[PDB]
């Protein structure tokens, strides 16, 4: 379906290298887990405590719950998985798609089911991003910061495949496996109903964020303002203008009409040009899963229900930490270390989460990873005031950390930072 132009190419070679990369990386995520199995009255989860454990077995209950009886067997190729995938479960009932799951690979035996499964949910999750398909895109360089393609009607079924993508993440969650598709954290926050915000620009589209910060700085008027209740955008050519409100191209933006300027600014660039396909993807997901089961989760949570937690070695860690007027011998750096070591693998997640936006970790660990420009390590900046929050520059992999006076300071202070949700 992809026009074939110089961006298309440049994709379809950097996805065909994780083909390549697709074998070695499977066995880095066969040790994703999650919890096992609540044990208690048909898996009934217990007395709610805020935990992620809590929700985890919550959601299990409502599935198992749930569930049809028997099973529903899914037959592909393994070369042709997207399309025989696609095929099987765009023909079935909804509902019989949270019958147990079993994943026969044409001509090939052996059982573990449960390996072939997880498999399967692991290729399928990659192989939904082929350029071919004109379904996404990234924002940075590399494979950095997955989003819907606005041009994605190039390929004329994209709202179906939309429905499918939603129909299998939804069975990866209501049959407890994990996929590696990469969507970001304000594309889970969607999932949940939750408004993304304007620091949650800064993890997509940073360029775009310093401005709409540097309209909330600066004054208006002073240095110009020339700006209109409208944007504009690019779809496959059509330099099609968008209004933020209706009859939006006489709505003329004023100083007293800024935060809404913001508000409606920062809702356009999330939504906008990928409208109908979230819509596709949502129902799909909510016909196998309702998405109402969500309810407890935020977006972090939900996206290491989806992705499975890993093992975080702290010393790879603080191996590949670079630091910004701190050294590591520093003494609010001595305490964040500290504080990290006596963190659960759980807050371990919570914490990487907050500072890179997502609990992924490259297979390499902590040396491999990317922000927006390209490689960039996880970094501590000394930025602040002792009153001041920890805060996060997602793009840059980077925690501005304020030289606090006390270890029970930043302890508090950064585990409430990384706990907050909107
Ligand atoms: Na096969």
């Amino acid at each position: 379906w992809q026009r074939p132009t110089a961006e298309y190419v440049r994709n379809y070679e950097q996805w065909q290298s994780q083909r390549n990369q697709l074998q070695g990386a499977m066995q880095h995520f066969s040790q994703r887990f999650l919890y096992q199995s609540s044990s208690a009255s048909q898996g009934s989860p217990g007395a709610y405590d805020r935990s992620f454990r809590w929700k985890y077995h919550q959601f299990r209950f409502l599935c198992h719950s749930n569930a049809l009886p028997s099973h529903v067997k899914i037959s592909v190729s393994r070369q042709t998985l997207f399309e025989d995938s696609f095929q099987q479960i765009m023909n079935m009932k909804p509902y019989d798609l949270r019958r147990r799951l079993y994943i026969i690979m044409r001509g090939e035996e052996g059982l573990d089911y449960g390996g072939i499964a997880r498999e399967w949910f692991f290729l399928l999750s990659h192989e939904v991003l082929n350029p071919m398909y004109c379904l996404f895109e990234y924002a940075g360089k590399n494979n950095y910061c997955l989003q819907i393609n606005p041009a994605s009607s190039i390929n004329p079924d994209h709202l179906t495949y939309f429905r499918f993508i939603g129909r299998f993440i939804a069975m990866a969650l209501y049959h407890g496996k994990f996929i590696d598709t990469g969507f970001t954290l304000p594309f889970y926050k969607r999932m949940l109903n939750k408004r993304p915000t304007l620091k949650d620009l800064e993890s997509i589209d940073p360029e775009f964020y310093n401005s709409i910060v540097w309209i909330k700085e600066n004054n208006l008027e002073e240095c110009g303002l020339e700006l209109y209740f409208i944007q504009d955008m690019e779809i496959l050519g059509k330099v099609t203008t968008h209004e933020l409100k209706e009859g939006g191209e006489s709505i003329r933006v004023t100083e007293e009409n800024k935060e809404e300027y913001i508000m409606l600014l920062t809702d356009w660039r999330f939504t906008r040009g990928v409208e109908e396909q979230t819509k596709a993807f949502l129902d799909g997901f909510n016909e196998v899963a309702p998405l109402e089961w969500l309810r407890y989760f935020d977006e972090k949570e939900l996206e290491l229900m989806l992705c499975g937690m890993q093992e975080i070695d702290m010393s790879d860690w603080q191996k590949s930490t670079i630091y910004r007027h701190y050294t590591k011998n520093s003494k609010q750096i001595q305490w964040f270390w500290q504080v990290v070591k006596e963190m659960d693998n759980e807050k371990r997640i919570r914490l990487l989460q907050f500072v890179t936006g997502t609990c992924r970790l490259p297979v390499g660990g902590f040396a491999e990873l990317i922000g927006s420009n390209g490689p960039q390590k996880f970094c501590i900046d000394k930025v602040g005031k002792e009153t001041w929050l920890p805060r996060s520059h997602t793009c840059f992999n980077r925690l501005d950390l304020p030289p606090y006076k006390s270890y029970e300071q930043l302890r508090e202070k950064l585990l409430y930072a990384i706990e907050e949700t909107e």
